[PDB]
């Protein structure tokens, strides 16, 4: 729920959240924040899974955030998320 979150300045929500997310669909990744605006880090593929470390609802989705080889940090967009409703939409893959 909410309640779990806290808050950016840019008003992303975010908590730690540990586990693996493998994708159901050609999923597009981006760089520096959870915006679909941002630059594109590249794309997961179905079947494609990652360990992700953080949680982020942001720009009408829910994100998971994980470490590239480089370092870089990668954000997932999962699932929409509604921020008024907090109603969330169907996740495009598999959590466990
Ligand atoms: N939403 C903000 N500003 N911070 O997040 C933490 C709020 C805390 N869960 C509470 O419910 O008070």
């Amino acid at each position: 729920s909410n309640a779990t979150y806290k808050v950016d300045g840019k008003g992303t929500y975010y908590k730690a959240e540990s586990a693996s997310f493998t994708a159901n669909y050609d999923i597009k990744t981006r760089l520096n924040g959870p915006f679909r605006s941002n630059p594109q880090s590249g794309v997961l593929h179905p079947g494609q899974t990652i360990k992700y470390d953080t949680v982020m609802k942001q720009d009408g989705h829910v994100w998971v955030v994980y470490t590239g080889y480089s370092g870089k940090r990668i954000y997932l967009p999962v699932r929409t998320w509604d921020k008024n409703s907090n109603t969330l939409g169907p996740l495009w893959g598999i959590i466990n």
